[PDB]
């Protein structure tokens, strides 16, 4: 058996595996969102690159997992990433509607985990997920929100006016 | 009696405690107010940083007063402090039409607490609010003055977009 | 019903909303009391100075708790504020004893409120507290009891002098 | 039809964005690659830091043919990213082998679409391969197959302790 | 009874005082295996360094649960440290086995001690261990294991050739 | 035997590992002392302070005793550490009195390593001893006794104002 595993369940271990992927997925959907919005008949930069750093943010995620996952003792394992749930993502309201439901999915599986790991009396597995990633979730889904809200404020009868406007005055662009 | 009181009334040293309460009554609204333009179904930064930059400035003026009862050789006395007026503040509209009413009555109370140190022949009194209140108050209600009526010129029939045109290019945030 | 919540029972979010008047009931506590020492007759600028930044402290305790309460989707309320519980708060040693007094009701407001998020499984509102809150009120609270046994200790049958002492050799001051 | 798109083909379309999947399917590999090195049954740390590294690259890579997909006015298309091809890679002899085989394989496909565009009279597209793909595609070959003969000659009859010494002396490592 | 003590029990007071005996030892145990290896007849300053470090850790280790201890109003109370289980440590090999099986112990009764404070609802001791304990220990038992497979690959049959490689190749040192 | 060792009698290479079991046992006292005075009910900083440092100064004397043993080519020995002789130690002065009986008590200890060397012609002994142990001893009962005649004269019958300015006015402090 493994010379470190101490405290670190099977459940966990392939839970935290199936989290691994989620993040994956989660990442390659914010790149597709960036480059649709990056397309010559979108073009909406400071759109691309809010996503573009949430892919890589969600990267980063799966790496820290995958970490972890070794720290413990138990084996990464990978299985195939489905492909996005869209190949154009409509406006930025439906672009950001999307990206909140895809992030509270993230944070249930976040939640699932926690209470899967204080059932087997987990701490260094809760704990892990508290200082990591419950809060840096609850501050993003509190963006999404902030940004659905300015979004539509803006939307009233000049919806293209709004939608440009959102983008150079609320996202960072060059 | 109090060693170095002089010149310095009972009726002074009342209005001053109740002043008090007045400003902290102005800072807790202020509080309220930003945390409602900092909900994520408001989501107005700049709205939110202009109310909590006022909460404080009331908090500082309430200490001016106590730091000044305590120069004269009064005695700070503190009463409860009601609540703020509404839970939820509207439009940037009704906010800012809140808080010039808000400034106008502490206004009040500081040309009523003025007329009451010169009738008692009070000038270090009369000097302090001069010095330190009544300059600062205008400057305050003028500047209030200023964001309603650019508010006003951005309703238009484009309500949504001048709320949020004006939080972005006149109020001050990231 | 709210864009962003999610975990966050209703019970919690009353109970943050408690939670903050206690914090802004604290703060104003040791308004009153900083104010007192600042007195011509009291004259103690190291307790001043101490329960003033205490105040300052317990008004970020709940700013951070009415950050946390929108971040999660809840509505921050508003209650009265009571004000403190004496006008005069006599000796250092009476003071420092209700400072612990009133330390250890919020520390349990803070444990009771933990023990409701555990039983809610809301890990998020667990860690918070955990992260921000409960070390520092521990601290605060050994801090105070270190206080306390220098002020007995002091006391002897010379008190004014002790009281003195304290205020000179232990409390940070001009 | 699309507004900028000049001279660019369906059929180089649809290549570009089989290649991007590639590339990813590569970064994956690599991610695993790293991830197996890291274990603590394992535990080749340069091994691991030169696979993470390759993933990075070949991330890029693919980012770099996205953004070109745009700038020619076609349409990036994702699909499901096929797992890697093991879930242990077994010794870095293996892992090493492993690696060219797949960037031979990339490289064939770089190949192949250059002479598709070379055949559709493509010149950008050629140009864009040659000028970011082919040569580093080149470089890293060769670097592979000295890693690969240097691995080779340190098998001997003291395999253990030639893995050793290749992930200490040429793998770069903390 | 205590001034400060508040929602710390008699079993958890008396577990800390425990697991100061358990960190001392351990401590003690680090120190002997640093001695051992700085002998001139087995000279292998990395591996002297590697527990020396140990020791030092371990001791501050224990210091931060006194302090703890003390910060919660228990008392500190010290007992008789049982001299290390060995006199002379074997090879590098060996001492490490030992050093994990040590590390482990230590976990065990890390979590031993975390899930007394969750029957207590003591969530400062979790959280004091969660934040400055249990990961730094999972890190400490995976970078053994870690070193662990590097010395077994180096056994081969030449052992005195793989003790000397780890410990110039691995170890730190001048 | 051993291929260093030279002039270095079994006499000597024992009576240093029982020194080393002395030196640990007095930082063991010294560790004890430091956390008695940082408990909330004793609360003298300057105290713990001074004991702390001295905790650490006899486990550097200890580390060189054990570095000389290998340098010698002498065996360390580890053995069972007493606990120290009391779990409270009383007021400042009863402290400083059981400390400088304990130095005492180490100062004879070397004295008598320093005879047996003498007595067995090991002048590095001798000189190891006079160079690095005898004049660090000296010098610190010399402090201590400092300090036990200010503690005395403080006594008085204001017992705890004396302690208290001992510790403010004498003892190194934040
Ligand atoms: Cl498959
Ligand atoms: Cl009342
Ligand atoms: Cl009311
Ligand atoms: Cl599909
Ligand atoms: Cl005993
Ligand atoms: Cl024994």
């Amino acid at each position: 058996s493994s010379q470190i595993r101490q405290n670190y369940s099977t459940e966990v271990e392939a839970a935290v595996n199936r989290l691994v992927n989620l993040y994956l997925r989660a990442s390659y959907t914010y790149l597709s969102l960036g480059f649709y919005f990056d397309r010559d008949d979108v073009a909406l930069e400071g759109v691309c690159h809010f996503f573009r750093f949430l892919a890589f943010f969600k990267l980063f995620g799966a790496f820290r997992l995958l970490k972890m996952q070794n720290q413990r003792g138990g084996r990464a394992l990978f299985q195939d990433l489905q492909k996005p749930s869209q190949d154009e993502w409509g406006t930025t309201l439906d672009a950001m509607k999307a990206a909140i439901v895809l992030e509270k999915s993230l944070n249930q599986a976040l939640l699932d985990l926690h209470a899967l790991g204080s059932a087997q009396a987990d701490p260094h597995l809760c704990d892990f997920l508290e200082s990591h990633f419950l809060d840096e979730e609850v501050k993003l889904i509190k963006k999404m929100g902030d940004h659905l809200t300015n979004i539509q404020r803006l939307v009233g009868s000049q919806a293209g006016l709004g939608e440009y406007l959102f983008e150079r005055l609320t996202l960072k662009h060059d």
